[PDB]
């Protein structure tokens, strides 16, 4: 099995942890964070979105004992002191959101780890990979990024559409679920004034680099897509609204056929397909990073269409982080 | 003053009433609904969205007495039995949502009213008029429709963009505020399954004819626009997300210049313009039916752009209903 | 196995169904509602609160096929026409909320059923039974009621406190989750004006008979308890706030000791006990009808205390409906 | 007029500012905060709860110009450097929530101010005052506190009830609106684990010292009251739920009479009275710190009753802060 260490036991670190429990190829052996082992156990045990942890969690001697397995807990603010080698860590899931560059993440390799997977878009030229889009381009680099949740949703769909009909250009809008960075009531958000306004009372316009980032995982689409976001008061599921101009004329039925074929073929487990009258909550706990909603989309004509795809911002992304870890471990 | 009668004291009927109080040329003299005066007074007095009524409302002899003025309250299920003439009603604001056809609405004329304005889109060929779009095309018709709130937002913006740069094709998405048609919890909705899902926990994909309806008030745009909606857990303000392909190249700055010019000139009071970091709640109580958000929009290139415009589904629309009434009575 | 038939496939009927799937002794063989099989299948398959159905649901010949088992679907507005005998129904879970009287409910007996359990409080003198409170008093009655969700939470707790310290008088408040009876936006509610106000933006004071209803299942407490409710913008979990005056002095520690003893003994499975820092969502899916929150309560002195107990309005109640069914069929 | 300087332009500082615009006796001449004048102008201009500021706000030379009046803006992290004397400040409204003791608040007097009013409960023995309860006990001290919003709601009601029937003992529960200290999604809250859970999805039990604090403003009630709180997903209005044991027997009608008399007499403007079917939103913008809801309350008997009172956590409190400032200025 692959031994993983999680740096940063936040929303993502915890979902990566919970998802890993259902996997036999990956095993989390250590967790690092500036929180008390007792507090971490509580946040693992109870979750307003994902429900109670299905298993046993006890704190003994400052460490966590999850389902019997002892998990080393530390509180190092500096990655270089993590001593991952003492616990035999192969890959480190970097989830603090603070070390998104090579020289910072590299510290884990200095601390004993062999490879690092950033659970967010790298801030430098560190390569990003998205399952269904470019895992095959992986060339053995020791530090890698899993891009973002929106890019993970957009990339697979954009690939199927482009491969079959050719995307001339497209604009995306993601109706985004409330994040941890937003506020409960009108408060300060210096770099993002709109973002500081009460999340529960508002539809908040926001900018996103997720659409442009698709160009990095799918070079052939570089410069052909961009978009924005609207932050809404929902808890977990977001939706991508992609308006595209096709090179090859295609009826909506042909578009549905192409997506469905991919969902049951080369992108099974990545891209999902549905024709049901679904709503956001129906995807809470969804592992597919992109679920094509056939009935929600609409076409003006054979070359201008609006496609809709759902994604659980935490569950889908987190499972793919594990997929990348497995992939880079050969 | 134009003496108006309101049929259907629901959400729209009530806001039309509150709005009319601030107009010296329009005067509400009668209301008809299947609710007792006491309950109607209560619903006028208190509103979770618009706040308390700015004035006095009392019940005497089963009739409302608002700000000292007596208002005849009736409970006729049949418009034909309304006797509008008895109280001198000139125009009837038809807001029950039940008589959106000439046949049904004409009963008000039989009952003594001179003209009728439907506060919703016509089901038959009754002409629809949208301020800033086609009020100039009015030709003496005694029964007219004010279209829907979404159409009132899209039409003015679409006209400005088309007149200046020419819209080849467009696809819209309205992130819609929760409607009274929605369920608080997963309940039966045979007409629209998704619509019966809990409104509070979901982002609900929905269909809309507002985009296509633009082709009716702006024939030159017939067949060039269509779209859908996403209903979200917010109270009053919605936003249109318009993705358009332009005939004539235009930089985003030039597009902004054009919109601002219209807002300050020809479409003053209908189309608004802002460059502030606004969010939905900033438009609660907004009179303009469409407020261009300069900083929220984004352009892929000089011919493919995404525009954003806000609108209070109740305040804007209701003020325009009053405008149409004044317009057809000139 | 006890063969059960469900009349009314609404919220309660559906959860009773999901819950029954996990019971080897109870078996649902028929459902009756005025909805088509297709729609019912959809409502069973997807739920915004409870998630997707854990199993397979298919429609064949207008009948449901859940987990391979065929379930007879009918659409009778009249219980008398149900023919329960044809499918061998032993007990009928009456969940339409329309037949809460012996006269009306007895029609199921005429239709071939042996016994009937109302999933709501009786309107007449049909006896009500609450697990942990008076199941032992059952005396062969063929038509019984399971009371309401709030009563199921209050009764067990009230009994433990009374049996040990003696309740002289008590006043309760249930901070209630939003019900399907509520409006998403300010709409008509002649029966309860406050109840027609927008559920999403308000804290709505409401009346409840659950506290007084305790006097019926626990006669010794008749006339000693009453209370009210506050409906809030949350989905499933409610909480009772019970302020009581004790006959025998008791420290909060002694009260905790007593409650814990009952939860681990006589009331195991009905009354739960916790000392964790829980919040409402931690009880979504909770089977216990009352979960004592040890750290939330507070005592003024040894004779005046405020107790707090949580309850999932749907999961707890529905599991007990099944318990009553099994109990009256023993 | 009294010249006031505000230290801390947060939620409270801003509402105190906006309320002061409607007062001719008080004039804000300076504001201090670690935010940019441009950012402060934006937060003053737009508010999701209170709507847009009714007036003009422009930033010139690093200062704010509100309705023409120039307001000195500074960004001193240390009160002693505020130089209040240069702007002629009489009283300082201390709203940062950081200087709740004599020695810290005293710095303003060192900086040139004459008196200080803490907009929160003092952490030391600094005297607290609540309008309607003990303003008359004010003995000319230079540093004073306005207690908290819940105490401001509870104190006046408790006084009327105690004065007329005598409170033997009582327990309170405040259904509290979402505060700035809560989180949007499950995050860290080291001193309050429950408080770190998602506010939008939960009913969160919480402890409060507001009930006990009543003993400080009303010594005669010292030790007779205590309580707790439930944090719910509403934006602005909270409600006090007081269960009391009366010394003198009183029917609910006699209780309503006593409260109404006080509301129209000695506590006019402080204590409000209503018999309408109101809900939380009906009190958004309420200046009365306590509004007795006659129809929501319930009595078990003539000596044990449950009273309900509403309060806008920001508007009511803020207006009383201004009242205290006026009061201490003779
Ligand atoms: N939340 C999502 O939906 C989502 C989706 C895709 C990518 N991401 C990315 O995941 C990253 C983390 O996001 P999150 O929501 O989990 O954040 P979070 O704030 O919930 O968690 C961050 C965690 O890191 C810990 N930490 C902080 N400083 C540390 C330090 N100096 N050393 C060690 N540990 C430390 C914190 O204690 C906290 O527990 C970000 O890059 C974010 O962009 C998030
Ligand atoms: N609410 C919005 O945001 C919005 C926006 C654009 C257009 N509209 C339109 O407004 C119209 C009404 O919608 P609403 O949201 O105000 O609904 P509503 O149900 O609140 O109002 C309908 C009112 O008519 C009354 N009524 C019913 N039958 C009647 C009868 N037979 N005679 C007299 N009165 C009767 C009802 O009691 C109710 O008060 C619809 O055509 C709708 O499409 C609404
Ligand atoms: N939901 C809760 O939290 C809760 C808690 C305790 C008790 N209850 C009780 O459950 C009962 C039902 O409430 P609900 O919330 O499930 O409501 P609901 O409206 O969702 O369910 C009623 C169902 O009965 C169906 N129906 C209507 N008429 C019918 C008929 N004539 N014949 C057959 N089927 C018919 C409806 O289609 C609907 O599906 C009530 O007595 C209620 O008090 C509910
Ligand atoms: N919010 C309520 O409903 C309410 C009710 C009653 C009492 N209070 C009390 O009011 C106080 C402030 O609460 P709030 O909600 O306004 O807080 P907030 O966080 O919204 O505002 C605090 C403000 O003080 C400013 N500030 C911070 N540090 C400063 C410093 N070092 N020097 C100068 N200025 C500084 C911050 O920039 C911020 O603008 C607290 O004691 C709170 O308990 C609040």
């Amino acid at each position: 099995t692959i031994k993983v260490g999680i740096n940063g036991f936040g929303r993502i670190g915890r979902i990566v942890f919970r998802a890993a429990q259902k996997r036999s190829d990956i095993e989390i052996v250590a967790i690092n964070d500036l929180l008390d082992a007792d507090y971490m156990a509580y946040m693992l045990k109870y979750d307003s979105t994902h429900g109670r942890f299905d298993g046993t969690v006890e704190v003994k001697d400052g460490h966590l004992i999850v389902n019997g397995k002892k998990i080393r807990v530390t509180a190092e603010r500096d990655p270089a002191n993590l001593k991952w080698d003492e616990v035999g860590v192969d890959v480190v899931a970097e989830a603090t959101g603070l070390f998104l560059t090579d020289e910072t993440a590299r510290k884990h390799i200095t601390a004993g780890a062999k490879k690092v997977v950033m659970t967010g878009p790298s801030k430098d030229n560190t390569p990003m990979f998205v399952k269904g889009a470019n895992f095959d381009k992986y060339a053995g680099q020791d530090i890698v990024s899993n891009a973002s949740c929106t890019t993970n949703c957009l990339a697979p769909l954009a690939k199927v559409i482009n491969d079959n009909f050719g995307i001339i250009e497209g604009l995306m809008t993601t109706v985004h679920a409330t994040t941890a960075t937003q506020k409960t009531v009108d408060g300060p958000s210096h770099k993002d004034w709109r973002g500081g306004r009460g999340a529960s009372q508002n539809i908040i316009p926001s900018s996103t680099g997720a659409a442009k980032a698709v160009g990095k995982v799918l070079p052939e689409l570089n410069g052909k897509l961009t978009g924005m976001a609207f932050r809404v008061p929902t808890p977990n599921v977001s939706v991508v609204d992609l308006t595209v101009r096709l090179e090859k004329a295609a009826t909506y039925e042909q578009i549905k056929a192409a997506v469905k074929a991919a969902a049951e073929g080369e992108m099974k487990g990545v891209l999902g397909y549905t024709e049901d009258d679904v709503v956001s909550t129906d995807f809470n706990g969804e592992v597919c990073t992109s679920v094509f909603d056939a009935k929600a989309g609409i076409a003006l004509n054979d070359n201008f269409v609006k496609l809709v795809s759902w994604y659980d911002t935490e569950t889908g992304y987190s499972n793919k982080v594990l997929d990348l870890i497995a992939h880079i471990s050969k």
